[PDB]
């Protein structure tokens, strides 16, 4: 049996789903500590950024969780992602402890935009500016990819790095009574939210775990880009950012919220 998580309920994936949307044909490179195979994830591709670590396998399971909000296979077992028929890219550049370095993360995303991937999703942060992260995003950006990211799980009124440059999305987490949960970092840059709380998702071993945190809601919103780009192939990554915040439900001050809880029904309609 195949179970409906509740935040891919809640961003209303399966009305999507229905039009026939799954982001079949677009790539979305996951920038993170690696993707596990599992029966519940088709994983097409991707790289090693991380010294020594030359797999793309995920010695830790975040990356694996990620993964799978936006594209566990909808199927008889399991759970269902936002875009189930995405192209998914393990991208590893985070080690097994969750650590990475701005080298690693940067080296991702110009890998991103050199292999044409559609959407980056990074679950990850750094607390402190880096001219190196900046000019990766930007250089990504430049070249085509959405960049995603997760404002960080410190609870403050300022975000995380990259999220908090201007061309990387910045999304952070809301629970079931579509409050800001209370580790969603906030503030200036904040673009949208997504579920982040009790998040169920596919794990290493062939197992599935819940999971709170921004990194859970990232997802969310790289997998409803991936809906928007099947339905309108030639839109620029500018025009799809734009499309999910104009299409989000609001839920209140944009400083707490952005332009709301993102809302894939309304972004293909
Ligand atoms: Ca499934
Ligand atoms: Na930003």
């Amino acid at each position: 049996a195949q179970s409906v998580p509740w935040g891919i309920s809640r961003v209303q994936a399966p009305a999507a789903h229905n039009r026939g949307l799954t982001g079949s044909g677009v790539k979305v490179a996951v920038l993170d500590t690696g993707i596990s195979t599992h029966p519940d994830l088709n994983i097409r591709g991707g790289a090693s950024f991380v010294p020594g670590e030359p797999s793309t396998q995920d010695g830790n399971g975040h990356g694996t969780h990620v993964a799978g909000t936006i594209a566990a296979l909808n199927n008889s077992i399991g759970v269902l992602g936002v875009a189930p028929s995405a192209e998914l890219y393990a991208v590893k550049v985070l080690g097994a402890s969750g650590s990475g370095s701005v080298s690693s993360i940067a080296q991702g995303l110009e890998w991103a935009g050199n292999n044409g991937m559609h959407v980056a999703n990074l679950s990850l942060g750094s607390p402190s500016p880096s001219a190196t992260l900046e000019q990766a995003v930007n250089s990504a950006t430049s070249r085509g990819v959405l960049v995603v990211a997760a404002s960080g799980n410190s609870g403050a009124g300022s975000i995380s790095y990259p999220a908090r440059y201007a061309n990387a999305m910045a999304v952070g987490a809301t629970d079931q009574n579509n409050n800001r949960a209370s580790f969603s970092q906030y503030g200036a840059g904040l673009d949208i939210v997504a579920p982040g709380v009790n998040v169920q998702s596919t794990y290493p071993g062939s197992t599935y775990a819940s999971l709170n945190g921004t990194s859970m809601a990232t997802p969310h919103v790289a997998g409803a880009a991936a809906l928007v780009k099947q339905k309108n192939p030639s839109w620029s990554n500018v025009q799809i950012r734009n499309h999910l915040k104009n299409t989000a439900t609001s839920l209140g001050s944009t400083n707490l919220y952005g332009s709301g809880l993102v809302n894939a029904e309304a972004a293909t309609r």
